[PDB]
């Protein structure tokens, strides 16, 4: 069974989430960087991810690894590319780095569907952020690979 928090999202968010019908307020709510939390306390790397042991990256992917397999795949890539446009502006350098619901969308449907992924490093946003061969090569093998790695095993 997912975690608590995921079931209580997805029970809220899921409906809209698979149809690709929420709006781009509800989306822009969904994307708030608090809408995850570890768990109070700290991360025992030495007991399973639980209710009361995850960090908020495990609670993104576990929320990600239940509502991605109800996608379909073009579903997917334009509820990635919304996330992507939509996402909070943060401070200088921000985007991508901190764990985040875009940032899971993408390493999910990196993991199942590369070639189509790829075309989001094309977009206004990932292009302005990471303007650099180097920037999108680092954000693809240190940023992003640990997490695809997640949901390919």
């Amino acid at each position: 069974m997912p975690l608590t928090q995921t079931q209580r999202l997805i029970n809220t968010y899921g409906a809209s989430l698979k149809n690709g019908t929420i709006s781009n307020e509800e989306l822009i709510i969904l994307l708030d960087p608090n809408t995850f939390t570890k768990s109070e306390g700290y991360v025992d790397p030495n007991a399973p991810v639980s209710d009361s042991n995850h960090s908020k990256m495990d609670a993104i992917k576990d929320f990600v690894l239940t509502i991605g397999p109800t996608l379909d795949s073009e579903i997917l890539h334009q509820l990635t590319s919304r996330m992507i446009e939509l996402s909070p502006p943060g401070d200088r350098n921000t985007f991508m780095r901190g764990s985040s619901l875009e940032k899971a969308f993408l390493a999910f449907e990196m993991a199942h569907y590369p070639t189509k992924a790829e075309e989001h490093f094309n977009s206004t946003r990932v292009r302005t952020e990471f303007p650099g061969e180097n920037d999108i090569d680092n954000l693809k093998a240190v940023i992003l690979n640990p997490i695809i790695a997640f949901f390919q095993s």
